[PDB]
Formats: structure tokens, C-alpha cells, sequence
């Protein structure tokens, strides 16, 4: 299969434009389909989970345009809920970000829709979310196996009192409120017992807000919506950088910088991986924040040992990077690793001791011993995205390090690299 080689390197300087959020761009593409008026987006993501967003808009009779690098959008609304009949299948790949806020949006009126994608998506949980949609109306149909994708979609979601698992995915809440504002009776959501990821609850209600609407938040175990709303084009806006595409490149300065600059979020953004700085600021290495920046400075590195549940997909990063840190890392609360892209804590686990590490893994935690020095490996990749970007970091050793399947890291991030290689410095 294909694979890519990395060379050691020796020193990481420079500065990174970042590509777009992967989170916000989803939810600004589907929020401006609903909506009413024309939307602009720039900074948009030009990446495999935006694409199949992009392809199910165009296949639901959606109107857009995109600029020559695919960052700018101009997007039609529908002013209102989108629909398409006779079983129309909308192939999703592995974008959560498409499939969940989708099964919801899909249910409003009728519609009689399938909603698939990748081996791996049937494989990854949505059944806390169609049992809320449920509660709410939808008649939803599992194809294959019980609580996962493919789903047939056949409408009905009016509102009501609608109860919601988050314990393992915020997502389906997420999904939940994009939806609720849109259904003819109002909507009360009750989240069954704890909520993982707040930080994306948040980014969501940032979204919906922008277009134009609002929803009473109850301190996160309760949110009332009020239905019969429409979301609004926000007219030009712009899409924050991505938070957690920028965790390699500040690791790479806090491991072998060097100042490492990222630009396009900053200390104002609503992405809670930016919180992954405060992380590589705790293991000794220096952080400035900007307006529209952030930059790392190589200190030295530490291991530390904290929960990482409020930034999961960035936590990956301090995984790769622990094996240049002094001592033994711990990161904890991570159990929903285990249902994402890939089993990340099984995938992380093995591929770390291939490159020397002594590692535990836990049912919901990762502890990882480094070895005095790396050794040479081969890294299987798991059709994840941050498997290839974690461990590229292996590079900022004497060793070099093959990645298999290198471009899977266009789930969120096809030049990733080729950026990786703009920072990196022979001398
Ligand atoms: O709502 C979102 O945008 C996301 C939430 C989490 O499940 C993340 O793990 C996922 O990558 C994106
Ligand atoms: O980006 C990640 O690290 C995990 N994404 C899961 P998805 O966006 O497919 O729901």
C-alpha cells in the first residue's frame, strides 16, 4: 500500500496559515443550507469530511459555488428543511460532523432518505441520538445492526420532550439543537445523566447563534428551544482556523523548536482545542497568544498526567509528544477515543510501543513510558487521520518514521505534509 518516509528533523521554525476548522465548517455549511438568504463562507475546509457534506448538500437539491481552492462558499439557502425522497443515499464517508448533524436535521417533515458511509461509520454509535429523535417523532430505520448507520430517514420530528444520552458522544446533542429550532412545537432536551465534550456543545450554540438563533441552556443537563424559528444567512463569514489541525505543529515547536506560529485562531476562538496550548504550557514549553495567532517556543518537556476529556482529539497529539517528554504521561478519561475514526486507545497503545515505548493501556486512560531513544517502525494508520499526524512527530528524533497510508490525513487535512515540511529545518 502507499506509505511516505520521514526524515529526522532537526529543528521546527515558521509560521502555519491553518487550514479550516473541520467542526465549524460543517455546522456553517448545514446551518447555511437551512437557512434563508445567501451565505459566504471563507476559510471554508477543503477536506474528505467537508467534501461529503458538500456532495450531500448538492444531492439534497442545494445550490452552492466554490472559489478555485474550495475555502470560499457561496451558498444558497433553502430557507428551511431540506428534503429528497425515494430512499435517496447519501453517502457520508466517516464524517461524524456529517452523519450525526444530518440523521437529526433530516428527520424535520417529511423525507424518506438513507444516510451511509465507510465500513468504519456502521461501526460507530448513533443510537442514543435516533433514540432522542424518537422520543421527538422520527420514524428512523436501522438497515443493518441495531444503534449504528446506515439509517433510513423517513421524517416526523415535531418537538416535544426529548431525552439524550451525552455520557459518551456530544454530538448527538449537538445534532439535537441544530434540529429543534426548525421543528413546529417546541422542544425540551434533557441529557440523561453526564455530558462529555462540553467545548463542542459550545462551538454549536456559537453556530446556531450566528444564524440567528438562540436556545435557553439549563447549566447543560437541560436546553429549552422554542420552535417555529428559521435560521438566517449571517451574510460573510468567516471560518476559525482549525484548533485541533494546529496541535502538531505547536507539539513540533515544544518537542524541537525553535517558535512554531500558527495563525487563523487565537485567543478568542471558540474551538476548545485551543486549550491543547495550556497542555504543552504545563509540560514547560512557551505559548504566546495573539489576536489571531498562537505560537509555541521550545522550554523543555515534562510528563504530566491529567484528564483529557475536554480535548480529545488534540489530547492524541501530547500522546506522540510524550515520548520526548521526561518521565511518564498519564491522559485520562479518554473511554470515547475507543469510538471514533478507529479505537484510538487500542491504535495509540500499539503503535507507540512500536517505536520503543513501554505503554498501559487503560479502559479509559493511556500511560505512556518513553524509551531512552526511539527505534525505527512502519506506523499502521487505521484510515485515521491523526494517527498519520500524531506520529509524524516521531521525525523530531535521530530516527526517521514510515507512515502508512499518509493520505488518510485528508479526513481533515490533505497538505498537512507538505506544512509539516514548511516548519521543518535542517539546521
Ligand atoms: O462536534 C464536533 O465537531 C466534534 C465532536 C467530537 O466528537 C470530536 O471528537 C469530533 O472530531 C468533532
Ligand atoms: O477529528 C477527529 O479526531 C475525530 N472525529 C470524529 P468525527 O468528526 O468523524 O465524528
Amino acid at each position: 500500500m502507499e506509505s511516505l518516509t520521514l526524515q529526522p528533523i532537526a529543528r521546527v521554525d515558521g509560521t502555519i496559515n491553518l487550514p479550516g476548522s473541520k467542526s465549524v465548517s460543517n455546522r456553517a455549511l448545514l446551518l447555511a443550507a437551512l437557512a434563508h438568504g445567501k451565505t459566504v463562507l471563507t476559510n471554508l475546509l477543503d477536506s474528505d469530511d467537508v467534501r461529503h457534506m458538500l456532495n450531500a448538500l448538492t444531492a439534497l437539491g442545494v445550490s452552492y459555488t466554490l472559489s478555485a481552492d474550495r475555502t470560499r462558499c457561496e451558498i444558497i439557502g433553502n430557507g428551511g428543511p431540506l428534503h429528497a425522497e425515494g430512499a435517496l443515499e447519501l453517502f457520508l464517508g466517516n464524517a461524524g460532523t456529517a452523519m450525526r448533524p444530518l440523521a437529526a436535521a433530516l428527520c424535520l417533515g417529511s423525507n424518506d432518505i438513507v444516510l451511509t458511509g465507510e465500513p468504519r461509520m456502521k461501526e460507530r454509535p448513533i443510537g442514543h441520538l435516533v433514540d432522542a429523535l424518537r422520543l421527538g417523532g422520527a420514524k428512523i430505520t436501522y438497515l443493518e445492526q441495531e444503534n449504528y448507520p446506515p439509517l433510513r430517514l423517513q421524517g416526523g420530528f415535531t418537538g416535544g420532550n426529548v431525552d439524550v444520552d451525552g455520557s459518551v458522544s456530544s454530538q448527538f446533542l449537538t445534532a439535537l439543537l441544530m434540529t429543534a429550532p426548525l421543528a413546529p412545537e417546541d422542544t425540551v432536551i434533557r441529557i440523561k445523566g453526564d455530558l462529555v465534550s462540553k467545548p463542542y456543545i459550545d462551538i454549536t450554540l456559537n453556530l446556531m447563534k450566528t444564524f440567528g438563533v438562540e436556545i435557553e441552556n439549563q447549566h447543560y443537563q437541560q436546553f429549552v428551544v422554542k420552535g417555529g424559528q428559521s435560521y438566517q444567512s449571517p451574510g460573510t463569514y468567516l471560518v476559525e482556523g482549525d484548533a485541533s489541525s494546529a496541535s502538531y505543529f505547536l507539539a513540533a515547536a515544544a518537542i524541537k523548536g525553535g517558535t512554531v506560529k500558527v495563525t487563523g485562531i487565537g485567543r478568542n476562538s471558540m474551538q476548545g482545542d485551543i486549550r491543547f496550548a495550556d497542555v504543552l504550557e504545563k509540560m514547560g514549553a512557551t505559548i504566546c497568544w495573539g489576536d489571531d495567532y498562537i505560537s509555541c517556543t521550545r522550554g523543555e518537556l515534562n510528563a504530566i498526567d491529567m484528564d483529557m476529556n475536554h480535548i480529545p482529539d488534540a489530547a492524541m497529539t501530547i500522546a506522540t509528544a510524550a515520548l520526548f517528554a521526561k518521565g511518564t504521561t498519564t491522559l485520562r478519561n479518554i473511554y470515547n477515543w475507543r469510538v471514533k475514526e478507529t479505537d484510538r486507545l487500542f491504535a495509540m497503545a500499539t503503535e507507540l510501543r512500536k517505536v520503543g515505548a513501554e505503554v498501559e493501556e487503560g479502559h479509559d486512560y493511556i500511560r505512556i513510558t518513553p524509551p531512552e531513544k526511539l527505534n525505527f517502525a512502519e506506523i499502521a494508520t487505521y484510515n485515521d487521520h491523526r494517527m498519520a499526524m500524531c506520529f509524524s512527530l516521531v521525525a523530531l528524533s535521530d530516527t526517521p518514521v514510515t507512515i502508512l497510508d499518509p493520505k488518510c490525513t485528508a479526513k481533515t487535512f490533505p497538505d498537512y505534509f507538505e506544512q509539516l515540511a514548511r516548519i521543518s529545518q535542517a539546521a
